[PDB]
């Protein structure tokens, strides 16, 4: 096993190519590998130029292949050398994987387990899934679950560069519900260092959302995706909690808001699928509560005295609902925003436990989001099929 | 036929009354308007005579005699005629309540017929009520006596009873009393702010170290409470002293091993070491002014101890909704603003206050229960006192 050997076994098992590849291929793989320290120099570009004519001459066309060759791939991937290799060839395979992950059994696994080698070993990825996860959304496919699964794990890798590809969608109003959607799926997934957000555009944008935008169903998006993101880092929304008080005004009175479109990329308000209430506002209500109860009721006490007094009545049925916060024991309205032993020594599990005991064993509420976000996509799937049909006369 | 009254009596007791008696008494008080010039007056000397030379020594006649007295009420003129005939029967009465069937309730029908016309009484029912202290008919008519005096004059009644908080000897049952007399829903309870009964009972709460004590004056602060809280501001840092006092209680009692206001020491064999109403008490402070009694909480009137006070205010914390006024007044317009009591009677305050814990009658009840168990737990104390000593 040195060239010749890999080139004569290759070709062989391309002539007859099954699905677990026999023991003598990894044996000869293993032996190139063994056999060659740096491919660096020379031995990476003849590697390169042998899989470039084997893809040509014989896998191209053969899509029923495809599996077979990235499992090769999967073997071959750490002599290719230079990472741009591995970058061209993942980039090269990404389109025919998605146009072939329904009929191709295994493929779509086969492909995410060299998705998750590569990136487990030592922008434009971001960009090409995000953009291509856009073309494909106009019930779930395997082609989305590849999409997904890939752009979770690529999250996972990089979050900042992650929140920050997805506000350039936030950007355009035809995906920003996409985009607040995938911000939620990837909440939901639990990624690390997710502090990065405020090092980042995306949360101004998400609170320019809730502050602007009048459709129900994005800024509903957008309100479970802050509810997802404040218990990560509840001591650095200080200077942010004025807008996050009155953003709570504006969906206490989003029955208001709605009626006032009576005539940044603004999404406008649709008279026929968007409701009067925001179903998640009692649980922002909860959150906020929770962490700054001591400003928050300053906020809802002292902002037109009568308007004051409607945001009073609107937030009896949710005083009702809370016990009375330890803060009020310890903390005046400037401690309560100066101290941060509270956020040293919990982490965000324990934030949302500790808010959650003030209402009137947390993969239950993961369960619970990916329900509701399954939810909200068939909402939105219906309503886009019932647009498709009205206008049609 | 009216001018024989006297003939008849001596006629009826010198031996059901006959119907002709009650006639010719009707018929009397009938044709006689003011009977407060002298014909009263005859007529009580004349029943004075007769009580000596027929009465004094005969008990059957005791309830028949009643019966007259309270037919020929109406006529006796001065109301001193009737204080002095009410204290010339009472001892004969409780004397002979055991034994003679129906006085009891004849005496409780005077006492009825007294309630539904127009100091020495009630100092005389005290001090009676001291002087007794299972269930004796004699109390039962006591209490009922000067918890019927209390409901016409509340003001005078809880100035007597205030006598009896100064003494030492007298203060769990005056507090016992003044307990009874709260339930039994008495009105113009905010007197007892003119009057030096609530300082005292304040004083009992920062310096008596008796548990039984302390609790019944705990007792007495939640009934009291909602009937003036608007009133009770130059109060309010006294009353959240008076709650960190009794959160140590389990010290107190301990740090009371050491050592005008005459105490009530502390009983080293029944008082426990918490005030079991101490969680009701809390209720009601954060039920009407939350955001001081919680910034009391937070920096009393050192450090250590303060945590400590936290700690054990923690376990109340965790059974209370947050309070409306924090979304409505400051800590100052919580003590300015006063229209929250202008509209506002006890009973809805109480109400409204309830709303916190995580329809008047039921309380009431409850609270006579309580005070009930109170008093029976008194009665096993002393049974068990008098006999320690006998083995000695």
């Amino acid at each position: 096993g040195s060239s010749r050997d890999l080139f004569r076994a290759l070709n062989s098992f391309i002539q007859t190519p099954t699905l677990p590849p026999p023991a003598d291929l990894d044996a000869i793989i293993s032996s190139y590998l063994e056999r060659h320290d740096k491919p660096e120099e020379g031995s990476g570009d003849r590697l390169n130029d042998e899989l470039l004519a084997i893809w040509d001459k014989a896998v191209q066309d053969h899509p029923e292949k495809y599996a077979a060759f990235v499992a090769v791939l999967r073997q071959l991937r750490p002599g290719l050398g230079a990472p741009a290799r591995t970058f061209q060839w993942w980039d090269k395979l990404l389109d025919p994987v998605l146009d072939n992950a329904t009929r191709e059994k295994g493929l779509a696994r086969s492909f995410m387990d060299f998705t998750l080698e590569i990136l487990s070993s030592s922008i434009p990825w971001l960009n090409r899934l995000l953009v291509r996860w856009m073309e494909l959304r106009e019930s779930t496919d395997l082609k989305e679950q590849v999409l997904t699964d890939a752009l979770l794990a690529f999250g996972k890798k990089d979050p900042k560069g992650f929140m920050n590809a997805l506000n350039a969608f936030v950007l355009r109003r035809e995906h920003r519900n996409s985009a607040f959607s995938l911000l939620c799926a990837f909440v939901n997934s639990g990624p690390p260092h997710l502090y990065l957000i405020l090092q980042t555009p995306l949360f101004g944008n998400i609170l320019q959302s809730l502050q602007k935008d009048e459709s129900t169903f994005t800024v509903n998006l957008a309100l479970i995706a802050l509810v997802m993101l404040l218990p990560f880092f509840p001591g650095d929304i200080v200077p942010y909690l004025p807008t996050l008080f009155n953003i709570y005004a504006r969906l206490l009175f989003w029955d208001r808001d709605s009626y006032f479109a009576q005539q940044w990329d603004k999404v406008l308000l649709d008279p026929d699928y968007d409701g009067h209430s925001v179903p998640y506002l009692p649980e922002y209500f909860t959150i906020l509560y929770g962490l700054y109860p001591i400003n928050f009721v300053d906020y809802i006490r002292k902002p037109i005295d009568v308007h004051a007094a409607e945001i009073r009545e609107r937030s009896e049925r949710f005083r009702k609902q809370h016990l009375l916060h330890p803060n009020f024991y310890e903390y005046t309205i400037e401690t309560e925003k100066t101290n941060i032993t509270r956020w040293l020594k919990s982490e965000a599990d324990e934030i949302i436990a500790d808010c959650m005991a003030l209402v009137v064993q947390v993969s239950l509420l993961r369960y619970q989001r990916h329900r509701l976000l399954n939810d909200l996509q068939y909402e939105r799937f219906v309503r886009q099929q019932h647009m498709s049909h009205m206008g049609e006369l």
